[PDB]
DNA sequence: TATGTCCAACTTTC
DNA sequence: GAAAGTTGGACATA
DNA sequence: TATGTCCAACTTTC
DNA sequence: GAAAGTTGGACATA
């Protein structure tokens, strides 16, 4: 079935979404990235707000890809990569993933993909400390579960305040203090 | 009645204030403001260079009163110190919380209030490190690293876990709040 | 206010 | 019945 | 609307 | 009488 039509749409709105952020995925601007008439975003997707939530969701999914992408030599990388990856090819992803944080306060579907978000994270996180834990590299005091949603809340708010101006937090110093806290929940 | 320049800015100073704790920022508008103080609204800008200049000065006096609130917890020692700097539970401190998540996100378009909110965490560092050293010295807390790093990490896990929380995630509630923060103080200055 | 922007429903055309 | 074209007002902002 | 900005007249203090 | 302090509104603007 010719389903790739919606899939165009959608991977419109994907590119929109990189380059232009939630501001500038309007119905328009998706129907010309994707070379179509304007009925036909709603003629396959329910409203502007279910497309902006999935293709969100999609960016997120391929942010994940490039970060899965970089193999490492340890459970320990691999777990500051899932959580802080220095890869540039994720600073679009991610600067669309702040811009949902904010838009989550005032837009309750944006909300419910970001919370998805948040969730998908804490799953990559946990898997990580799970193989680790079984590997015997990793040595937990507490749950896969409760160490992961301490890191991810380590991961954003340090981000919070790198974004301000910080000169004392700059991109170093997240790596730093990311390191140091995989070193106390896991190594200790 | 008539008073000079210092004293008149505080009445407006002290009205913007209990505007911005009992309506937000929304609420901090010149006469809005003004009335509180009882005071002509061209009052605000003989006194202050603009709205956005006498709201950012306002929003740092009340997360100030914020930290003498808690500052003033009377506690039982240093750990129960840190905790109450970082993650009181007195419900007194709320109205100061809700201010403080409103600014964190109007800083994304406003420099004024981003300069501000810069201020405070500068400010809430300040006094996390200051606790973390008085531990230290008092032979309680246990140090493998330098309290402004220690205070950076435990102040980013406070701001992330609010917002996780303030999500609504039922698996990161108010009683999960006080445990993740209990335990990394454990971590960070107990092993 | 009122002015720019945007969209889900409606209308016409084929 | 489907695509193309039009509407009216919602929403945020000058 | 309603909100920010600015000022010429007015009132109090010196 | 001058200086300091205050007022209400005009005007433009988010």
């Amino acid at each position: 079935n010719r389903e790739e039509r919606r899939e165009t749409i959608m991977q419109a709105a994907m590119r929109v979404a990189l380059d232009q952020g939630f501001t500038g995925m309007t119905v328009r601007n998706i129907a010309t990235a994707a070379g179509v008439a304007a009925g036909q975003v709603h003629h396959h997707f329910t409203s502007s707000g279910e497309l902006k939530s999935q293709a969100f969701i999609r960016v997120i999914r391929e942010m994940m890809d490039l970060q899965r992408l970089s193999r490492t030599a340890g459970w320990r990388e691999q777990l500051f990569s899932a959580l802080g990856s220095e890869d540039g090819r994720l600073e679009p992803y991610i600067r669309l993933w702040r811009q949902a944080q904010l838009l989550a306060d005032s837009d309750p579907e944006i909300k419910s993909a970001y919370l998805l978000t948040m969730n998908l994270w804490h799953d990559e996180a946990v898997r990580i400390i799970r193989a680790g834990h079984a590997a015997g590299e990793f040595t937990l005091r507490d749950s896969a579960e409760n160490i992961a949603w301490r890191l991810i809340s380590l991961v954003c708010g340090l981000d919070g305040i790198y974004v301000l101006g910080m000169p004392e937090v700059d991109d170093a110093a997240f790596t730093r203090h990311l390191q140091h806290v995989i070193q106390l929940e896991l190594f200790s």
